[PDB]
């Protein structure tokens, strides 16, 4: 099998192209390798907001292996343990929420790295990451291989932008709608011109980095103002969501 | 708890009611759960062509307990300790495949009754269907809420439409045109002009028998016309299809 | 569906009744059914000191779900993304180990509630909490829903007991006879008396404040004292106890 | 570890020790292992009635391995490719339902016998029966430590006792009261006279033939009665049923 | 994704190439995707004499997906039902244990092929075998991509071997030695010569019949002599064995 | 059964006898249930580095129960709630990370023991560690059984040798030479002196101290080179790592 890590994930964020992204939130991997024949640039296993263990997340990336969208995991928490456990299984891309801080983010990649420039402990070799070593020279290899990707999700968080988007390691950063309407006050209203306005400059603001800007718009023709306010890394429906959807969407036609 | 047997979905059936229903294809008690908030009037378990074992079986039927929607179990094959497994678990209306022949009908019904009338093995007080003992007199309530469907799949099954028909025990007898096609000597894609005619007459033939007529109709249109025909337990789609087309849809919106 | 939240124990609670209660200690979706059919008024989901996984908790919620008991979940510690996990699979009744301080009981309940009162994540509606967005309205109706319970356990719990009484959002303050024993000097077997009237006026105080004051008492003659104490949410014995002496009972009549 | 197989279950029915046992029903390993403490000669993992797979069977054969109660297995059917299943995970001890016929059960034996004397496929050298070849010459110990228990349930299999008894490989005859009494047109009461009659002659008639006689009685008057008329391997509840009994009793203190 | 159903080990097949393989004897998918990193050219994934569920098939089936071993699945026998399962789940490769006749070759085929030249039920469709249809025209493409192989292992199926041979779609016949030595009257007895002749014979005729033959070797000096002697699909060890001697040669290093 | 906790493996480091180990990274039960047969001394259930669930590290304990060697479980992390876990279930011998400083070390001894001494939380009574009771007066036992093992893996752990080596209730100090290596500035390029002086020097120092001490060695020579110098804990292999060469080495004998 082949000795080199890959990450076309990051490659295409490197090059600014835009992908287009699902979130996987039913913890299965049988739906998961469904999703997979879509061919969506990327899937996102919820592992903060689905009941995902660290073996439903192993079984969903196994389940999507074989195939062109390339997984992105988010654990519960980015805490050293958790970034851990989801590295060692061979996930390359990571999602990680409540990102408030500069120093916060700095710890997120330090999490990720082997000395000299982390605290990561070694056993990536005697495991998924390496692929039991078929994977040579993983050390050398690895951190170009990583996409890091960060939330901001609080008004800390969008105080702090630029702080966060200087810091050596971060890929990306994402915006939640939902959860950065709810912190500025306008819970389930997202849509709320106030929350709009500072979605724009945010995004702008974070391209002007040389990062990649990443949001959830679960309705179309928000992902699409998003799209053309900048963000390149966007996830455009939820699995579940379009599942009830197409379910009820059927029915009304037997009962109605 | 209700020390009482009861089966919605039989009695409705009984009176002749329509009911709408969902295949259930992914084995798994986390997306039949979500498939249960929908409200279909029931929900086809599939154990036939998804691979569940009999604890996913019993998965579901714990996940769709509390909704409104009914389960309907199809087991792998209608053998005589098939049939007691899911009887055991209590699923109550069962859908069972390839029933070619009267004789393999009466079979059928002697597997799901209790000796001396039939061949079903004792043990409900220590399974979920007497629920482990608070259904009070299992026995005597159990044969009124059970509800048999038999699949017509082939040739030799039309054939002998008439005299399964006859057949005490039987509740429904269901027509998946798809298995029909193949048996006449066509394909899957796009139906087939050429069997329609066969495919309504058997329809209006059972209703005629007193039986309720079954039907899967993955196309719309053909739902509405099988309804039309007399068919009164129709399932209109598969979740994992319609799951499948509602993410190809969406992601249509963003690429080209 | 029904799109409203509801939670019959903590409207009981409320009300001043007296609940009784069985600790569920096998991780097992299994069990967990059948211990429903007995009619405890609520059942607890021990995700403490038994090793269930999140997913272990979901199907213990998903096979009680049907019955009348209501269920009760514990999670390994209440951290920030331990109660994240709980609240988003629907648990509505939280009991908390380990709260020592007034200060921590704040943080909980901060943990169980949106920005920007609090710090729960957002992410419900796709989640089993709001059904898929079947409830409607779910970030207005959650916290009227949403019942929280907290364990003295040590001699510093104790000390603060007045100040823990006085944080808002708590609804009941348990105490489990074990844990406060050991702290205060005194091992398992045999409940000593020395400890009984600091656990009986703490008892009485938690009532004194108009909270719910919570029990775990594994012999009947204690927990007949406590409820004359005023406890009003107590758990009466723990299943696998109650499984292991029903079997060495069975098993004696039949031995020497 | 030791290279020779051993079966003390077994050894004891040769000796004509009375065996005291418990119907395992949950499919739980957990359960299983707390079953085992309890110190019943043997524990029955129902296979037939419980929803168990092989992997359920497997689960609980490795949690109850470290204690002194010996493990039985019943598996859903006694067909040669379900009795292979269960061989070659290391059950030596298998009680086969519904066995009508002295040809029955010659084919019964066949199925777990290798050539010259049975039609056993190779395959448990790598398997746990003969713990990955740690037991070595398995082919040549393996029938001596194999202990095989027919059930009679019907008219015809008590009719044909005496040929059942006279089949080589055949260890012991249990009659389930609870099958019987069906058989017989008495369902759901095996205390009727003449259902005693029969199980009482039927005992002695099984152990006039040197062979052991195994009874499943719930009540302890019933399974009392079976031992004094020389019953030896014996079970003496369900494990389910004592959950659930002690549960109602428990909860009965407070209710009433 | 890819419309055309692709069978690399049936085509390697067809051009008479030598395939090396291993067994997977633990069930689990964790063991399947590290030897999948090994490049074998297949991999036989054991339903007959290792505990595999119909979902641990499925799991191994997606952990070995994205490599460049194919995986063959041997059910637990070559039942419809049976094959059914396994052929919908999307294992291409088939191994049938047991098959003695031509007869029995033509049933096993028949089990394979849509009606109405087959017994195969309709349904694939909405199964990962047409990946969620995916694959269009499934019925059209699926004979050419399927590989059957038998398993001709018993005194009876020897005598039958050039009838069976000529049953059309019948690709390959696998010789297990170990079976076959049983059969022919030297269970593990030493009396080789005669069953060395046999295997040599019966591996040139299956090669002069224009199919291909099959072997297992787990001494590396008779998977030698086989392939010199025409079998081109040899499996070549067993994984759990080679596991266990590699812990026992590590462990003797420090020990006696 | 027996009412007193025994631990062998602590039993054997008291007598500083040497104890040969294997590292399991597969997280399955049934490859540990394998590894187990092979006689090593103890077997590390790696939770750190492979991505077990508690419930897998209670299944590889049932697993290995019934055998000679002993099982040591390292956690994710040596938290209070995640020692809390592992106690529960009935490790006895715990392996913890990255313990860098005493006070460290003396908060990982609280954890693992009950108030007022420490901060382990009550309830192992109903949980395997007590055997769900039978084993009398658990509290009083318990230290005398626990083994506890710590991970001083960098510079900072190092300096701080001769602290941790002083604390009460550390009984082992255990050296991961890749951690080491990097930590000291050497990840992978080798400058091994160094490393070499101080693995020696370190390990001399731990058993001067009086405590056991350990280290992983996947390379024989370097193994036997640790025992030289003292080592009395010594994992020999990684399973997976043992497998996947044993894999290769018997595919390379029919391949390049």
């Amino acid at each position: 099998m082949n000795a080199l890590l890959s990450n076309p994930f990051k490659e295409r964020l490197r090059k600014g192209e835009v992908q287009i992204g699902l979130w996987l939130s039913s913890t299965t991997a049988y739906m998961a390798e469904i999703a997979a024949t879509s061919g969506y640039d990327w899937l996102l296993i919820d592992g903060e907001h689905a009941p995902n263990t660290i073996q439903d997340l192993y079984h969903q990336l196994q389940a999507v292996a074989p195939y062109a969208s390339q997984p992105v995991i988010r654990p519960v928490e980015g805490s050293k343990p958790l970034i851990k456990q989801v590295l060692d299984i061979g996930a390359q891309t990571l999602l990680i929420p409540m990102v408030d801080t500069a120093e916060q983010a700095r710890q997120v990649v330090s999490a990720t790295r082997y000395p000299p420039y982390g605290e990561r402990g070694v056993g990536a070799s005697v495991a998924r990451a390496a692929r039991w070593g078929r994977i040579e020279n993983y050390m050398a290899q690895v951190n170009d291989s990583l996409c890091l990707l960060v939330q901001v999700e609080s008004k800390t968080a969008l105080d702090n932008l630029d702080e966060i988007l200087d810091v050596e390691g971060i890929d990306g950063v994402f915006i939640g709608p939902a959860d950065l309407s709810a912190s500025l006050g306008y819970p389930d209203n997202a849509g709320h011109p106030e929350v709009q306005r500072i979605i724009e400059t945010s995004i702008r603001r974070i391209r002007a980095a040389g990062k990649a800007a990443g949001f959830l718009a679960v309705a179309p023709d928000m992902a699409q103002q998003c799209l053309a306010w900048g963000a390149n890394f966007v996830a455009v429906g939820v699995d579940t969501m379009l599942y009830s959807d197409a379910l009820d969407q059927r029915l009304a036609m037997f009962k109605s």
